Order: structure tokens, then sequence, then C-alpha cells
């Protein structure tokens, strides 16, 4: 083995909140190793760099301009502004049958959108910084389907605009994961406009990782966990074949919570159960070139053959342009099971279907990165939150020196999990 490192905290996930969390506990004066799966920092973060170092940003977008958002841009030194994509018109096609359509009648635009629809879950008020802290009895208008919800509330017109900006068929949610994707922050920020790092989403990253040095292991994953009450030991292994022990007083993990995620990681009964609990979606994120789209366009993915417009899964999500001429991003969202051969071929398909009723001059694309999202939506049964399925989750906290954090625990935009991380930290903190 390599030599031993002991750290205060051992992080595992060198994505957004485990990135986060490391620059803020070493400010606090807590040491720290962030093991990370992949060769870079930044997770669903993800920019790749032109020749001219044009950045495409073809993951995260952007960021809400809160100060929890300025605090950590600044303090990392990253230069950032208002998001302003390209110039682009939209064109509405139904990607389903390849065939231009119009925007759903009807259906209104974002910001008329979201003003009914934050009228009507301003009663959610504990959802307002994008964690589960759901009172219980639990309401039951927040675990109805969205569909009913959106009849109930009278909020039919403003149903595409939602879907929009979830990464997900809305129709077939629960209310409470929407208001998760587009709640009362989410709308504001979108109002405002997202802020970013001038050089990419990827910039933030390259920033921590510079600060971070040898205490960030890259193609490094936990091999084997022990969990004590005063401290923990991870081994971990690395690309090269070279195991290392870690010893932490603290674990942080914003590994998603799958129970296949957690070979080698000892659980108790009750994490068990609950992770067992667990559905999740695949998301693909790719960035193409080479594709005979027109270089000005964003195409709107509209179902004209389904309520108010939103497709089925598995679908295209966005399809839309690049600084760049000719990168096109192309984000895919399907069930567990839409895998990344599924999702390539279904991309393909779909373009090739926009040939074929003569929509684009599309020819099959090159692809410059295909990157796995998944899981997203990590969620559970309406039944599973009625009988306190986060309440118990949340209590899971702090056993035998192990705290989470992440997607699965908070509302999966950086900037609010950047908060909830913040409030773990404070948690591991006690005195
Ligand atoms: C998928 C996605 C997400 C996204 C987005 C667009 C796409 C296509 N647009 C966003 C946006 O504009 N604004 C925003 O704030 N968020 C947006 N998102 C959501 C995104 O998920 C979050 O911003 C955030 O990245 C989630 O943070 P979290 O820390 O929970 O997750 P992560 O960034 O994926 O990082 C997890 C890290 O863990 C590593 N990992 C996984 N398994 C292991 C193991 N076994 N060992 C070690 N490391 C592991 C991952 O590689 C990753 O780095
Ligand atoms: C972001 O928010 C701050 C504080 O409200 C504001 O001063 C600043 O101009 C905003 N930046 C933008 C619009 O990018
Ligand atoms: C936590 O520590 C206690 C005491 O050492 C031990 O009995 C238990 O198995 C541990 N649980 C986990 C999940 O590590
Ligand atoms: C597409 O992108 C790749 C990778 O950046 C580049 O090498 C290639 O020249 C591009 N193709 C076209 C047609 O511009």
């Amino acid at each position: 083995a390599r030599d031993t490192i002991s750290r205060d905290v051992i992080i595992l996930g060198g994505g957004s909140s485990g990135t986060y969390a490391a620059i803020r506990l070493r400010d606090q004066g807590k040491t720290v190793a962030v093991v990370e799966r992949n060769n870079y920092l930044g997770g669903h973060g993800e920019t790749y760099y032109t020749e001219d170092n044009t950045p495409l940003n073809f993951g995260v977008e952007g960021f809400f301009n809160t100060t929890v958002t300025r605090n950590y841009l600044e303090r990392l030194q990253v230069p950032y502004g208002r998001r302003d994509p390209a110039p682009a018109h939209e064109d509405y096609v139904n990607l389903n049958t390849g065939q231009r359509t119009e925007y759903t009648p009807g259906q209104l635009q974002d910001r008329e959108a979201f003003a009914k629809w934050v009228d009507a879950i301003s009663q959610f008020g504990f959802l307002d910084d994008g964690v589960y802290r759901i009172p219980e009895p639990v309401p039951e208008d927040l675990i109805s389907p969205f569909a009913d919800f959106v009849k109930k509330y009278h909020l039919e017109d403003a149903v595409y605009a939602l879907f929009s900006h979830t990464s997900g068929d809305v129709l077939e949610m629960i209310t409470l994961y929407v208001i998760q994707y587009i709640g009362v922050p989410h709308a504001a920020a979108l109002n405002e406009g997202y802020v970013r790092p001038i050089e990419g989403i990827a910039a933030l990253y390259k920033s921590a990782g510079k600060e971070l040095g040898s205490d960030v292991l890259l193609e490094t994953t936990p091999e084997a966990v022990q969990r004590f009450e005063d401290g923990v030991e991870v081994i971990v292994r690395s690309a090269d074949g070279t195991k290392t022990l870690l010893k932490g007083k603290q674990l942080l993990v914003t590994i998603p919570p799958l129970l296949e995620n957690l070979h080698g990681f000892p659980l108790s009964d009750q994490e068990s159960r609950l992770f067992s609990k667990w559905q999740y979606h695949q998301y693909w994120a790719a960035l193409v070139n080479d594709t005979g789209l027109p270089d000005d366009v964003n195409i709107v993915n509209v179902d004209t053959e389904r309520l108010y417009g939103v497709p089925e899964e598995p679908f295209i999500w966005r399809l839309d342009n690049h600084w760049a001429p000719g990168y096109h991003n192309i984000k895919l969202v399907g069930g567990s099971e839409f895998g990344e051969d599924e999702a390539k071929a279904y991309m393909y398909e779909r373009l090739d279907l926009l040939h074929a009723e003569g929509t684009y001059a599309t020819h099959k694309p090159e692809i410059v990165k295909f990157a796995s999202h998944t899981p997203v939506t990590m969620f559970v049964s309406a039944e599973e939150i009625r009988g306190g399925f986060y309440r118990q989750l949340y209590e899971l906290q702090g056993l035998n020196s192990t705290f989470w954090t992440g997607a699965t625990w908070a509302s999966d935009y950086s900037t609010l999990l950047w908060g909830y991380t913040d409030e773990v930290l404070d948690q591991m903190a006690s005195s």
C-alpha cells in the first residue's frame, strides 16, 4: 500500500457538492482528502474547450445568482457573469415524429407560467431552500401526481414551461419532484438569469483543483470502508492499481446512495432499508458536431400528440446550439434501463427522422462527448414519503462518523446543494 493519508474529513466524490465541501472545510481549518472516480473534478459540471478556448458547457449551464453562489465563485477567484447563450431562433419540433410544429396552443411562456406556479406552491414554504423537510402528516397535494395537481390548482396553461425546466416527464412525476426541479428559488433564478464562470463551468473546478493539489485522488474509488463511532477508515483503489488507506475523523459521502453504489460500505439495517427504496432515471449529456443542423437554431421538443405538449420518456430534452459553430448539446432522459447504447441509438434515430421527414438536412453527427449523468431524479414512491421517508433519511446523518450530501439529499441544483452541504458541515462541526 501507499503511505496512509490521515485527514479530518474524507470526501467521497469530487463533484459539485464534494468540491464545495472540500473548500469550505479547509477554510474552517479541517484537512481533507477527496476521492474522485473520474479523471477530473466537477461531476456534472463539464466543459469542452475548442482550439480557440471557447468553453462549451455540456452539463451544468449555470448557477443561481445568490449570496451563496457569489461567495463561492469569488472565494475561488473565478471571473463570472450572467449566462449569455449564442443567438438562436427557436424551432418547435415534435422529435417523436420528426415533424415541425408550433408552441403548444394555450401554453404560457416561462415568466407567466412561473407566476401561476409559484402562487400554487407557496404553501410548501418548507421546500424554499430545496431541502426535503416535510411535515408529517404529509400534505396530500404535495405527493399527488403533478398531472392531478395542475388540474386542481388550475395550472394547465403553465405545464410546458415547467417541463422545459424539469429533466424528466413531469406528467409521470408527483408534485414534490417537479417542485424540486422548478420551485421558488429556481423560478427566481431563471427570471433573473443564471450566472456562470466566463471560462466555462470547468474553470471553477480547475481553480479548486489547483488549491487542493495532492489532496485530490483522481481515478480513485472506495474499495472497503470501516465506520467507527470516532473515525473512519477508507481503503481506496486507483487506476494504477495502488491502494491507499485513508483515515478520517469524519466521512462525507456525495456518491448517490444506491445500494449497488455502496459496495464495500457497511450499512445499518435502517440505511439498507431506506436505500433499497430508490427509484431513478437515466440522463445522457451529449456534445455533438457535424450534424447538418443550422448553427442558429435551438430545437424545442413539443409532443403534439400529448397533453400540454409534454413528451414521454425516453426523449431529447434539449437540443441547443453553441458560440462555436457546428457544436450542439443534446440532452436525453429515460427510465432506469435507458443506458448508453440505447441513448446513443435513440439520439441517432431522432436525428435521422428529421432528415426523413424533410425537416432538417441532418446526417449522422460526430460525438465529441457522451457523458453519463445517471442517476438523475433519485426518488421514492408517494407511499414511502407519506410514511416519513425523508425524515428517516435525514435521521441517518452522523451515524458512525458518516455524513451525506448531494443531489439525492436536496434539490439537484449546485446553488441549493451548496446551501444544504453547509448545513451538513455545520452538523459535522457540532461540539
Ligand atoms: C446531469 C446534469 C446536471 C445538471 C445540469 C445538466 C445536466 C445534464 N444543469 C444544471 C444547471 O444548469 N445548474 C445546476 O445548478 N445544476 C445543474 N445540474 C445538476 C447537477 O447534478 C448539480 O449541479 C450537481 O452537479 C450535483 O452535485 P452532486 O455533488 O450531488 O453530484 P455530481 O456533481 O455528479 O458529483 C458526484 C461525484 O461523485 C463521483 N463519484 C460517483 N461515484 C463515485 C465513487 N464510487 N467513487 C468516487 N467518486 C465517485 C462522480 O464522478 C462525481 O464527480
Ligand atoms: C447578481 O446579484 C447581485 C445582487 O443582487 C447583483 O448586484 C448583480 O448585478 C447580479 N449579477 C448579474 C445580474 O449577473
Ligand atoms: C457502527 O459502530 C458500532 C460500534 O462500533 C457497530 O456496532 C456498528 O456495526 C457500526 N455500524 C456501521 C453501519 O458501521
Ligand atoms: C468537430 O469537433 C471535433 C472536436 O473538436 C473537431 O476536431 C472537428 O474538426 C469538428 N468537425 C467539424 C466538421 O467542424
